[PDB]
């Protein structure tokens, strides 16, 4: 067993019908992994296209700061593995579902900080013509701080974009209604949302009316005081035109984030 051979197994850090991520030390060079372990998807179906989506993302993307690295995939007994880098400070919706209990919160200041990495993350990925379509709070991860974009399950391409929805709440109304001229906005309508998330919003709607009321380009409450600037910042990225809103460039070089 290569995984058994290569790697001691720690501790399982994730589940849920994606398969399991295993912490695990790789014995070579003494380092740690997430291991994402999964059951080989039959042929032909919607888990075995998120599983080639993901494998194809990796072959175009390079190495990025704010991107979850990858570094090897393999298959063996049925299953399907993928070696990745370990965020020490687990998701963002980990560390939300914590002050959410511990009640502290992030900082007005804190939230600039998450908005202008994740964006970072972005402009690159749209830099090589992909969309991620998958931004969430638990799509985002935390080394100790730097934040990465994880889970390239959803990536496609911006020119002939094989579309599986992301999770509703965080979903673009045009996205919803098949247009997919403009993906790049949908992944930044999703951030705006997240970091809405982060700001200690109230769960998001996953459809009925708030949904709606969303898309019309109305922020989530927010339980604490932000300056009326990053707010309308935060606005516009959700505007129903995706034209209106900022590509991941304007958005790294924005005044508000900066720095
Ligand atoms: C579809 N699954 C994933 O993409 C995925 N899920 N997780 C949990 C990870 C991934 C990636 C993107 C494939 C790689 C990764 C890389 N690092 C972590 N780190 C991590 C560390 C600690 C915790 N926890 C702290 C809170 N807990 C007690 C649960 C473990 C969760 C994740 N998690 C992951």
């Amino acid at each position: 067993s290569r995984y058994t051979t290569e790697f001691h197994e720690l501790e399982k850090i994730g589940s849920g019908e994606f398969g399991s991520v295993f912490k695990c030390v790789k014995r070579l060079d003494g380092c740690i992994y997430a291991i994402k372990r999964s059951k080989k998807p039959l042929a032909g179906s919607v888990d075995e296209q998120n599983a080639l989506r993901e494998v194809y993302a990796h072959a175009v993307l390079g190495q990025h700061s704010h991107v979850v690295r990858y570094f090897s995939a393999w298959a063996e007994d049925d299953h399907m593995l993928i070696q990745n880098e370990y965020c020490n400070g687990g998701s963002l919706a980990d560390a939300i579902s914590e002050n959410y209990r511990i009640m502290s919160y992030f900082k007005e200041a804190e939230l600039k900080d998450l908005l202008l990495q994740v964006g970072r993350g972005l402009r690159y990925i749209h830099s090589m013509s992909l969309v991620h379509m998958d931004i969430k709070p638990s799509n985002i991860f935390i080394s100790r701080v730097m934040f990465k974009i994880g889970d390239l399950g959803h990536v496609t391409r911006i020119s002939s974009p094989q579309v599986e929805e992301g999770d509703s709440r965080f979903l673009a109304n045009e996205v919803l209604q098949e247009n997919y001229t403009h993906l790049p906005k949908a992944d930044i309508f999703a951030l705006a949302l997240t970091v809405v998330c982060a700001a200690g919003a109230e769960p998001l709607p996953r459809n009925g009316d708030q949904w709606h009321e969303i898309r019309q380009g109305r922020l989530p409450r927010i339980p604490q005081v932000l300056s009326q600037e990053f707010t309308e910042l935060l606005k516009v990225m959700i505007h129903p035109d995706p034209e209106r809103r900022p590509s991941a460039m304007a958005l790294v070089k924005h005044s508000v984030l900066l720095s």
